[PDB]
């Protein structure tokens, strides 16, 4: 593989799409669920870059890249954030230090589950 | 699984991604890269629903859906348009008979390798 990407979210769905997109690449995608999980994955498997979603819960990305930013042991990680919509200039801004870039999710599983139950489920 | 599916797309990619989102859900997908392979698998294994390419070359998706719905083994199987933009009013009208819907295809894949490309690769 060439370059290992540590995806973070808390969707099952977004997370398998992104391994999918990854691997096929060779990249080397390792997965995690949570902002917690993710600093655990961190310290056992340092990755070379971290695509990491904004909401979630308890923690939010947020809150995960404030922790991953100031641990020192974790601080020089690039990161992308994943997001349903894009950054606005106040984010992108006072987060400029922290991120490289964002991400837009990808929709298109709402869409296709919702058009072919319409077609094929009993009405 | 409940319900076989169809993914028709010259994109390897897009084929894959639309393979593991179907598989989440216990859909069965099935294959094919090109209209004349499509027209290969209808006949060979018949799914429950076609997800249909309008590019691809050198027959595209709107010559394939007339041999789908013109050949009469297989005219009763529901078709979605695989498409990177909406439907004009026009294509909708005229199709309208042919098939069941649009699903836009991701783009995300695209934003991510270049993403993480210019933050990773030696520039």
């Amino acid at each position: 593989s060439l370059y290992t990407i540590l995806v973070v979210d808390d969707s099952p769905m977004i997370v398998d799409v992104f391994v999918t997109m990854l691997e096929r690449g060779g990249y080397r995608p390792i997965t995690a669920f949570s902002g917690e999980e993710c600093l655990e994955a961190l310290n056992a498997t340092p990755p070379d870059l971290v695509l990491l979603d904004i909401m979630m819960e308890p923690m939010d990305g947020w809150e995960t890249l404030e922790r991953i930013k100031t641990d020192p042991a974790t601080r020089d990680i690039p990161v992308l954030m994943l997001t349903a919509k894009p950054l606005t200039p106040e984010e992108a801004n006072e987060y400029g230090s922290y991120i490289e870039d964002y991400i837009l999710k990808p929709t298109t599983h709402h869409q296709l589950y919702e058009a072919i139950e319409h077609v094929l489920a009993r009405r």
